[PDB]
């Protein structure tokens, strides 16, 4: 996420958080449910940090922990990972590791903790949607993203050349070879509660966000966060997708949860207002889409002449492909239900016109 870059929630005000501006040291946890940890591991990108939520647990008579979602493979994610072995696990071990999904600050680790952190104190097994295991097996083992880029308007040479000779594997440097399939719908038994599993699209293959219906508690992963936007972008494996509409779907699953559910996102804070941070998020693609409306309304329109429209603030040559993903999200959506006509131009580019 070193070139990620996303869009500041300016009404924050309206969420409530629980705990205020408190957050857990590095190394330590601070219960945010009975029985729900929250730890706080920093991450080296314009995001700074990562939550990972340690739930206690007990399969097969085994007091312990299942973990949720670990952290980039780098030296001082480990390093406080193994001062919460040694001192916050209260001496018990962990049982099972759960991914939402397979982007490297949740994955990335999975492998090492799955095998026992530094000191191989266990041997446990990864619980994972399918979508989001193979598409992180096959990421985890180029020229394609700059034919991607440069037909979507991006034609400087030096620029093409940065992105050919260009991560994951760097963060995620090893997957584990056997997975245990999370499927929508599934009941979890984890301590005294059933977390059901509830699946996302458009921001990744199967995101799995983890709902406690209850007691009303919701991990989100990257689904809804209270703070930033959820990356959704078109990509050259995909290069019809329709990303955005699928998020815009997949919201509508937390819309029928309760108005007072407590949300554990994986960037910023636990916080209250998931439907209002819904209605945010609904209102902001509104928003966007009507820009692109606008633009290609007067002359047809790339990716590339979408980013400064969607985007008011400088980027460099790897945050401009980044957000050209997320321009060309928002043209499919228009494209895709017939409010767009895509054109290839002779020059080679694609543009989108009313
Ligand atoms: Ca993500
Ligand atoms: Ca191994
Ligand atoms: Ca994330």
């Amino acid at each position: 996420a070193h070139h990620h870059h996303h869009h500041m929630n300016a009404l924050e005000h309206q969420l409530d958080y629980p705990f205020a501006d408190g957050m857990p040291a590095a190394g330590t946890t601070q219960e945010v449910a009975p029985g729900v940890y929250w730890l706080r591991m920093p991450l080296p990108f314009a995001l700074d940090h990562i939550n990972l939520w340690l739930l206690r647990d007990e399969i097969d008579g085994q007091k312990g922990w299942t973990i949720v979602d670990c952290g980039i493979a780098s030296g001082e994610i480990k390093a406080n990972w193994e001062t919460v072995f040694d001192t916050a696990l209260e001496g018990l071990p962990v049982l099972r590791v759960i991914v939402t999904h397979c982007h490297p600050d949740h994955l990335g680790l999975a492998n090492w903790l799955c095998e026992g952190g530094d000191k191989k104190r266990w041997n446990v097994r990864l619980w994972i949607t399918l979508g989001e295991y193979m598409l992180g097996r096959v990421m985890a083992a180029g020229e394609g993203a700059a034919r991607h880029f440069a037909r979507h308007g991006l034609r400087d040479e030096a620029s093409l050349d940065k992105l050919r000779n260009r991560y994951y594997a760097d963060l995620v440097p090893a997957v584990p070879g056997q997975y245990r399939r999370l499927r929508d719908g599934d009941a979890l038994s984890i301590g005294a509660r059933t977390w059901r599993v509830v699946t996302g699209f458009g921001h990744s293959p199967e995101h799995c966000a983890l709902h406690a219906e209850a007691d009303g508690v919701l991990i989100s992963g990257d689904m809804v966060l209270p703070r930033i936007s959820t990356n959704v972008s078109v990509f050259d494996i995909e290069p019809e997708g329709n990303p955005l509409a699928l998020y815009l779907e997949s919201l509508g699953r937390y819309e029928t949860m309760a108005a007072d559910t407590l949300v554990l996102p994986s960037h910023g804070k636990p916080f209250r207002g998931l439907h209002t941070r819904i209605g945010q998020l609904r209102d902001h693609h509104a928003a966007r889409l009507a820009e692109v409306r606008a633009a290609c309304a007067d002359k047809p329109c790339s990716a590339a002449d979408i980013v400064p429209i969607m985007f008011r603030r400088a980027l460099d040559i790897h945050q401009m492909t980044f957000a050209m993903g997320e321009a060309l999200a928002h043209l499919h959506l228009l494209w895709l239900q017939g409010e767009l006509t895509r054109v290839q131009g002779e020059d080679g580019v694609i543009r989108f016109r009313a």
